[PDB]
């Protein structure tokens, strides 16, 4: 094997630095910014790839100049603002410090890289105490530390706790020492943090180039922030798309659908989304409406319109050699992966529809034929898709023949992990080049980092198809599993509520575990429930007490919309997902390393939902600061401490952390039902002289004029001080978008006791019934007013949303 040795020279050109090494060998660090350096370890110098970044969208992230190199005797020196830099001479080791000289990321012995026939390997220097977590959609707990995992795109139906690889390969990770790294290389990449020896870690590929990015952050989220600065922001869900969702294998046909959207309604079970599964289309992949199933599939997309559904359908990346028609058509034009065994189209199998052509999403010429196609139900009046079955499915690591694929940019063993990601990234193009100005709705399967600029995501087929009943643990899963999605910017995410395999024999049996995978599934943001074929898993199925438990839990979903709404919008600025990880707002806190059964959803609301059979307690941590039940409102904790309470089957715990404002609407049907509304903000003052606030984003919900910056802020603050409650209205921020009016705010105050008075500016308000401050909240817009509520610990203060700063004076 081949190391860099000895570093005989340097070249400067721009931003970039490359050290001659020995025999041919180089290595660039290229500075994007003082914080983020691109590295590239070259075996014979040359710094040519097959193909370029699929998921670096920018280089650029403001480094001025040239990089200054500092020659010492035994060493070059490299400065930024934030990182130091040290480079030995002989043999070559990157050393990277903090500006208060830690050590932060350095090469370990002479073997920082190694290069055997073609085998790329980076080894670094690991610390007893550094731990790491990301790698994007992937099982197990959290901190990725002593472990090893695997980048090929997998099809693992009814996977364990600890499956791995999965379905998406995301090859991002961060290190608690305050570090990301970004392994730009799409081949069969393998991370091993510990898992080898305690002296070092490493990542390594079989074939393709040694890029990787290093990120540094103060925190996670600054890694996070530089990590979007290169691979692009999230695009943002239509509005709708943080309802409640419902799906089955069996959804393919129109008296269901019709049959379905009738029972939600009729039950008054909030739901914005009914899926189609693939069995909805005539044949893969002609979207064509399949003739026995549908009658009138515009009139049923227009009916279901009517009554506030959305339809999203399914699409596969393959065409059915039976579809005879269209097999035909896609192999004359050249448009499937070809065999390089043959020069001819290889020859799939696929578990439904028989053999197929695999169609070639890297051709360019694929793209426009694709598009014309897939728009078929889109004109029809769906509003999305869910690519499904892109690893492509069939091909795990021992289907070996796979690797006898030629797609139009490369061989399959560097071009699998992006086959997923290439489709996914027409599917998106396409649909804006036919329906301009619109967001996508698109939740896929299969994908590689930077698909958050084009695609949502779910976490396949999880649960226990042997017994669905003993699918605890594997639901359990789905906690780290989403919240390390969000790491690797799946901010839309959900998984399948009820899971996926496993036949429901008994829906008495059932009704407990689905309960509880339901309470947990409304809080991820794209909340689906789904199942294998005809095992329908509504939330209506399991009883009567498990319909009006899960009833509670969507509307609660619901009435969070414009507090999830707000957090989905910091997550296309920020790159931050929903459901964080503890450790993203509390990186001080080592006990959130272990916190593998709850987590954030925004910063103000700490979720710990129970995921063991028979639980009617449940074990929460809780980090700085005070803590109250958001179920009662009245039980207040201390901070940073283990505690136990109760949870029976009735019951998700849920905490606000003192100071926080909480933003809420009515409970509706669907998004929009009422398309203008109150909102009702839950404040919960923080400690004496601390201002708390909280800014609510409003925009269209539906076009693309988001990215360009068109919404408005309203802005409310908190701050408390002896014996007075000071609540600002902030003046709203007008960016291009105005909203939903006229209507009234209600401010909610939790308060221990009834005010003397209340003041909006300097006039004094008058104190009203709860009846009063509530009648014709949604026809009268000239009411300012109070009341106390003595059950709920309640002062509501009525003011009509004017656009305009107000100070409202609580005197206690
Ligand atoms: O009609 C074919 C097939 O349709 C459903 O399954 C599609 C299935 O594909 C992957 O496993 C995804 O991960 C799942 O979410 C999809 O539902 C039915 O479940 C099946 O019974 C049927 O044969």
């Amino acid at each position: 094997e081949q190391y860099l040795g000895n570093c005989t020279a340097y070249s400067v050109k721009g931003n970039k630095v490359v050290f001659s090494c020995a025999n041919n060998s180089k290595i660039m660090l290229q500075l994007c910014s003082g914080e983020v350096v691109k590295i590239w370890a070259s075996a014979d110098g040359n710094f040519v790839r097959n193909n370029e970044s699929f998921a670096v969208i920018e280089e650029d992230l403001g480094w001025k100049g040239n990089v200054t190199v500092k020659e010492e005797p035994s060493t070059y020196e490299i400065f930024t603002e934030q990182l130091r830099i040290r480079v030995n001479k002989a043999p070559f080791q990157l050393q990277i410090f903090d500006k208060y000289q830690k050590l932060l990321f350095s090469d370990y012995a002479e073997k920082g890289f190694v290069n055997d026939n073609g085998k790329i390997r980076t080894n670094k220097v690991l610390r007893n105490d550094e731990q790491f977590f990301g790698l994007g959609e992937k099982s197990g707990n959290l901190n990725r530390r002593g472990s090893a995992y695997k980048m090929w795109n997998s099809d693992q139906p009814c996977y364990g706790v600890n499956e791995d690889p999965l379905y998406k390969s995301i090859p991002f990770f961060m290190s608690s020492y305050r570090y990301g790294i970004f392994f730009d290389n799409t081949y069969k990449t393998e991370f091993k943090f510990g898992s080898e020896s305690n002296d070092y870690y490493s990542f390594e590929a079989p074939a393709g180039q040694m890029v990787y990015y290093f990120m540094f952050g103060n925190d996670y989220k600054e890694i996070i922030q530089n990590y979007i600065a290169l691979t692009g922001k999230p695009i943002m869900p239509p509005k709708w798309a943080l309802g409640f969702s419902q799906c089955r294998g069996d959804y393919t046909r129109e008296d269901q659908a019709r049959e379905i959207a009738a029972e939600f309604r009729k039950r008054k079970i909030p739901c914005d989304i009914i899926y189609q599964d693939i069995g909805w289309t005539e044949g893969l992949q002609d979207f064509d409406w399949r003739k026995n199933n549908y009658n009138n599939p515009k009139g049923m997309v227009k009916d279901l319109s009517d009554m506030g559904f959305k339809m999203i359908v399914s699409q596969d990346p393959v065409i059915s050699q039976a579809n005879q028609q269209q097999w035909k058509e896609a192999d004359a034009l050249g448009h499937l992966v070809k065999d390089v065994r043959t020069g001819k189209s290889y020859d799939m199998p696929w578990p439904w529809g028989g053999n197929c052509g695999v169609v070639d999403f890297t051709k360019p010429e694929v793209a426009d034929w694709w598009g014309s196609y897939q728009q078929k139900p889109l004109n029809d009046g769906v509003r999305g898709f869910w690519t499904d079955m892109g690893e492509p499915a069939w091909s795990n690591e021992d289907a070996v023949d796979r690797l006898n694929m030629k797609h139009h940019l490369g061989m399959h063993n560097e071009i699998h992990n992006v086959y997923g990601f290439t489709w996914d990234k027409v599917v998106t193009e396409q649909f804006y080049k036919h329906n301009p100005n619109k967001r996508i709705f698109q939740m896929t399967r299969a994908a590689y980092a930077g698909l958050q600029r084009y695609t949502f995501g779910w976490s396949g087929d999880s649960g226990n198809g042997s017994n669905v009943l003993d699918g605890w643990k594997q639901m359990a899963n789905q906690i780290p599993v989403g919240l390390s999605a969000g790491m690797g910017l799946i901010p839309f995410w959900t998984c399948d509520i009820s899971g996926y395999c496993g036949d429901i024999k008994d829906y008495d049996a059932m009704a407990e575990l689905y309960v509880r995978w339901l309470q947990f599934g409304v809080f991820t943001p794209l909340s689906r429930a789904h199942h294998e074929g005809g095992n329908a898993v509504e939330p209506w199925k399991f009883g009567t007490e498990a319909e009006n438990i899960s009833r509670k839990s969507i509307e609660l979903k619901y009435k969070l919309f414009p507090y999830l709404y707000t957090y989905a919008r910091e997550a296309h600025d920020t790159g931050l997902p929903i459901m964080r990880a503890l450790l993203l707002e509390y990186p001080n806190d080592k006990e959130t390393f272990k916190l593998n059964g709850q987590f954030l959803v925004g910063k103000e609301l700490l979720v710990a939902p129970v995921v063991e059979q028979g639980a009617v307690t449940k074990d929460v941590y809780l980090p700085e600061g005070e803590w109250i039940d958001f179920n009662n409102c009245k039980t207040k904790y201390k901070g940073e401490q283990w505690i136990t309470v109760d949870a029976p089957l009735n019951t998700i715990p849920v905490f606000v952390k003192k100071g926080s404002i909480i933003p809420q609407m009515p409970v509706m049907q669907y998004i929009d039902e009422k398309k203008v509304y109150p909102v009702t903000f839950d404040i919960f003052p923080g400690n004496l002289n601390k201002e708390t606030s909280f800014t609510f984003y409003e925009d269209d919900g539906e076009s693309r004029d988001y990215e360009r910056d068109v919404f408005c802020k309203t802005k409310i603050t908190s701050k408390a001080s002896n014996e007075e409650i000071k609540i600002t209205v902030g003046e709203r921020e007008y960016k291009g978008y105005s909203p939903a009016g006229p209507r009234n705010f209600i401010l909610k105050i939790h308060a221990s006791n009834k005010p003397k008075d209340v003041f909006a500016g300097g006039e004094k308000l008058k104190n009203v019934k709860p009846h009063v401050l509530e009648k014709n909240i949604e026809a009268d817009f000239t009411k300012i007013n109070w009341s106390w509520n003595e059950a709920e610990n309640v002062i509501s203060v009525r003011i009509p949303d004017s656009g305009k700063n107000a100070v409202i004076t609580i005197k206690n």
